[PDB]
DNA sequence: TCAGGTAAGCAGTCCGCG
DNA sequence: GCGGACTGCTTAC
């Protein structure tokens, strides 16, 4: 097999590389890497190497990396460009793997672990590590085994051995319900003392050295705790045995609360699962506890125990150990669904970077482009300092707040990347400039044609159309991958709706789920076989389909993120190819395109509907338009349709057969105007929206920019079994909105759109009466807690202190002394509740860490003093007032003269 | 060794307001 | 008690 790296590191004048050799063996090597950089030279003659602008460069081969760094400094002091790849390990990887890396994941050691540390005096701070590690579960992906290290003897208690027979039993039978499919995979190892545990753990780590280290919050807890604990007992160089190159970096950041540590383990690639989750999940969660995310992702119940965790080991060591193991397995289960580690490996190896750099699209794209240009023997430019400058982005149309009955939307595919490809925007393809003119003049096709020679953006820039650029070339490759995965995603989605329709008529039989590839639309014969299946097998098939759809989602949305990040990176001062000319060429062209097609769509629909000056496009954001279809429906009559599906088929046909060609004509004209290299503005129908036929629902409404709701029947070719709410921007979509309020506002919205005003009043009435009965956690608001120190005096509110920060400070006073109370972590989310005037807490609100119950010592007072009236008014009524007044609806009955008609 | 982007809504603080 | 000028946070793209 072809070799591939595992990790790369630069230590001195040495590169340290772990790799997989041609026999599939893991090896490590130290290489005295001799790097090259470049300098502009005469011309004039005979070089071979050219910078991206075509200017000749001479190659400087250095005896070591130190010398090449020093030479870089001298060139700066002289005032001359030092060209070439200055991150030498990227250069090393590029030289050593000069071919497309095909990797074998079964040879890459991916380690999942977590530790337990009993602490009788508050959170065990890793930077201190003054309490014993009493449990480690470490899952190795090569062995497919959970290695459990369990401390029996501790200054905080002596316990008996953990029992695997008890662990396996149902919780209802006194066991721990450790999943059956991992019971045979546990290798349990008890210890009579912590030193022997830690020694054995380090020895184990030498034999089975992680390449990818992950887990839940391992970067901020597990890793620094283990490092500092070992350092405190054995000395630092023993703790350095966690690095295979025996090299670590300890970054501090201190006070005032206050002091944490991130340990860098050279020769390892840490990918904390919380960081993967945050970057790649496209959720915003009110909490990032593992219980919370596990529930969300897997529908598993929280790991229940009695008493504080500080006492769990001594009261129920059996459960303590089992939960340590289960928490490790849960991260694996989430990864099985989400596939972020796969994504990371795919991305790292494609780009030729350290795997942990997949977090940085700038590092990722510097490597991709570097590698692309090196193949053509071109020399990359030096990175320069730039001052940060604000610049213009997208256009958002101001909508008339109203109800909108029948709505069709249309969207440009992968817009910013498509603009880069269409215009040919790249650092080395800049042709020149032209005299601009106001954007409005281009939108209305009245401005002078920018050029008849070069490809243009309305920001003033001209690009060559016969050369091709590194950015369009490399962005097209990732884009093409994205659309493939999006196709798998959508097919799995459509196939999912086929199973759901079939679930209306399950057969009374005993059978098996079909063996099919959910990435491809079902064939007629698979569809027939499905009509004969039992519910149990259909439900199994739906779950597999949905998993296929999630997998596709991860693959496609994150490739989308990578290419969109290339367009933004052009506007970041640390990007080697930073250039506001290019960044604004994308955003300004985008602004023109949306408004251009608004005009063209208004022009087309006025023609076909025999009218003039009527506004069909009711709204647009960045690359999308929303078209009122009321008049289209009216021209035929609601009379008249057989059912809901009938008018949806009609709008679908009208969008596909009439509107899309008119749109395509509009954009081809715009491509001609801008004299672009390639037409790539592909605007396809997205959603079909409206009420159920013969109901009183309003179909949709807008309240303002980025705030609307639609009752959607078809979405990108997926015809739903049951209509789905597309809600954007509203409080239902925000993580700061209390759980039960999200749920209540959604049902309020559902009733408005599908059922009508009357139904809405019914529900509101009930929710208002029942509000005070809801659990306090479900009605708490959530907020991130940044910049706490700034506003602390303390421990009282400073000037302009935000509400949520005020509540934290109130919490911090209420939990002085007694240490069973968990502390608020800077940058993390908190629950927030208003308090009634005169409360014993001495302020208008309180806040505590989200995902958790408020400590039992103050919980009773919070519950007694919670201001329900203010809660309901702030979180539910005020938002609902916004929705209903926009939609010309009332959530409770108004006037009226009729009032006096029951006696 | 640290670094995709901008547009834009709403909650809240401070202040003005016989 | 509720507006405008700010900060903070959060979402849509
Ligand atoms: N996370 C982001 N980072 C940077 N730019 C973004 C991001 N999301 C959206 N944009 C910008 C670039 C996009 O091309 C443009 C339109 O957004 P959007 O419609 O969500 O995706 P898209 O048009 O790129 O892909 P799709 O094919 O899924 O429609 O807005
Ligand atoms: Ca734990
Ligand atoms: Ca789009
Ligand atoms: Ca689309
Ligand atoms: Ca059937
Ligand atoms: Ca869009």
């Amino acid at each position: 097999m072809k070799e591939f790296y595992l990790t790369v590191e630069q230590i001195g004048d040495s590169i340290f590389e772990r790799y997989i050799d041609s026999n599939g063996r893991e090896r490590t090597r130290e290489v005295e890497y001799k790097p090259s950089l470049f300098a502009h030279c005469p011309e004039s003659q005979a070089t071979k190497y050219f910078d991206i602008y075509g200017k000749p460069c001479t190659r400087k081969l250095f005896a070591n990396m130190r010398d090449a760094s020093q030479w870089i400094k001298r060139m700066e002091d002289i005032g001359l460009e030092a060209l070439g790849m200055d991150d030498f390990k990227l250069a090393y990887l590029s030289d050593t793997y000069n071919y497309e890396i095909k990797y074998d994941h079964t040879k890459i050691r991916v380690a999942n672990f977590d530790i337990e540390v009993t602490s009788p005096d508050g959170f065990p701070e890793p930077s201190q590590a003054k309490h014993p590690i009493d449990a480690i579960t470490h899952y190795d992906s090569i062995d497919d085994r959970f290695y459990v290290f369990d401390l029996l003897n501790s200054p905080y208690g002596n316990v008996e051995e953990w029992s695997i027979e008890i662990a396996a039993k149902l919780q209802e039978q006194g066991g721990d319900e450790v999943p059956s499919e991992i019971i045979d995979k546990i290798i349990y190892m008890p210890f009579d003392n912590e030193k022997e545990l830690l020694m054995e753990y380090l020895n184990f780590w030498q034999q089975k050295t992680p390449v990818i280290l992950t887990g839940w919050n391992v970067e901020s807890f597990a890793i620094p705790y283990v490092y500092n604990r070992i350092k405190n007992i054995f000395g630092e160089s023993t703790a350095k045995r966690l690095s295979p190159h025996r090299k670590t970096r300890v970054k501090v950041i201190e006070n005032m609360y206050g002091s944490r540590e991130i340990i860098t383990l050279f020769g390892i690639s840490v990918l904390d699962y919380i960081d993967l989750y945050k970057k790649f999940s496209f959720t915003n969660q009110p909490s990032y506890s593992l219980d919370y995310i596990s529930e969300f992702e897997l529908n598993v119940g929280k790991l229940k125990y009695d008493g504080p965790i500080s006492k769990l080991r001594e009261s129920n060591h059996q459960r303590y150990i089992s939960y340590n193991i289960i928490a490790v397995y849960r991260v694996l289960q989430i990864d099985a669904k989400r596939q972020f580690i796969n994504l990371s490996l795919d991305m790292g190896y494609y780009a030729k970077i350290q795997i942990q750099s997949v977090f940085s699209p700038i590092k990722t794209w510097d490597a991709i482009i570097f590698n692309s240009l090196k193949e053509q023997n071109k020399v990359i430019p030096q990175g320069r300092s730039h001052p940060v400058q604000p610049y213009p982005g997208a256009f958002v149309k101001e909508p008339i707040p109203n109800r909108y009955k029948y709505v069709m939307s249309f969207d440009l595919t992968s817009l910013y990347p498509s603009i880069i490809r269409q215009v040919n925007i790249s650092p080395e393809t800049i042709a020149g400039t032209f005299k601009v003119a106001p954007l409005h003049d281009y939108i209305n096709a009245v401005a002078e044609r920018p050029s008849d020679v070069y490809s243009c953006s309305p920001n003033g820039m001209m690009y060559y159309k016969d050369r091709d650029g590194v950015v369009p070339t490399e962005i097209t490759k990732v884009f093409n991958q994205r659309k493939e995965h999006k196709g798998y995603m959508l097919a799995a989605q459509r196939n999912g709706e086929i199973i759901k329709e079939a679930l209306h008529n399950p057969n009374l039989s005993v059978d098996e789920p079909l063996d099919v590839d959910y990435r491809f639309d079902f064939s007629d014969e698979i569809k027939e076989k499905i009509k004969k299946l039992s519910a149990k097998s259909l439900n199994e098939m739906l779950f597999r389909a949905q998993r296929t759809e999630v997998a596709g989602m991860t693959a496609q949305i994150n490739r989308k993120l990578l290419i969109n990040s290339l367009a933004g990176a052009l506007g970041n001062v640390w990007f080697r190819y930073y250039d506001l000319r290019n960044a604004t060429a994308i955003t300004t062209f985008g602004q023109m395109a949306l408004q251009w097609i608004e005009r063209k769509v208004n022009e087309y629909l006025n023609e076909v509907c025999g009218t003039e000056g009527e506004a069909f496009v009711l709204y647009g954001d960045t690359d999308s338009i929303y078209v009122s279809a009321d008049k289209i429906i009216d021209k035929v009559g609601e009379s008249k349709f057989r059912d809901t599906n009938h008018w949806v088929d009609f709008l679908d046909k009208f969008a596909r057969e009439r509107m899309e060609p008119a749109i395509d004509r509009g954009f081809r004209e715009m491509c001609e105007y801008m004299n672009n290299k390639q037409h790539l503005m592909f605007m396809d129908r997205e959603a079909i929206a409206g009420p159920p036929l013969g109901s009183k629902g309003i179909g949709g409404f807008w309240t303002g920019k980025k705030r609307y709701a639609l009752n959607v029947w078809d979405m990108e070719g997926t015809r739903y079994a049951e209509p789905k709410l597309k809600i954007m921007g509203l409080e239902t979509q925000k993580s700061s909105t209390p759980k039960a309020v999200q749920k209540a506002l959604k049902e309020c919205i559902r009733r408005m759109l599908q059922e009508g005003e009357e139904s809405l009043q019914e529900y509101f009435k009930e929710f208002e009466k029942e509000f005070r009965q809801l659990n306090y956690i479900s009605i708490a608001s959530v907020s991130s807690a940044n910049n706490i120190a700034k506003y602390d005096v303390g421990g009282f509110p400073g000037p302009k202190c935000p509400f949520h920060i005020r509540g934290i400070l109130t919490y911090n006073r209420a939990i002085k002394g007694n240490i069973d109370a968990p502390q608020v972590v800077e940058g993390e989310k908190v629950y927030v509740l208003p308090l009634r005037e005169g409360n014993p807490f001495g302020d208008k609100c309180i806040a505590w860490p989200s995902g958790t119950e408020i400590t039992d010592l103050i919980k009773d007072d919070v519950l007694h003093w919670m201001d329900y009236t203010v809660l309901l008014e702030k979180t539910f009524i005020k938002p609902l007032e916004g929705f209903t007044s926009a939609a010309k609806l009332d959530y409770e009955k108004k006037a009226s003269l009729f009032d006096m008609f029951d006696f």
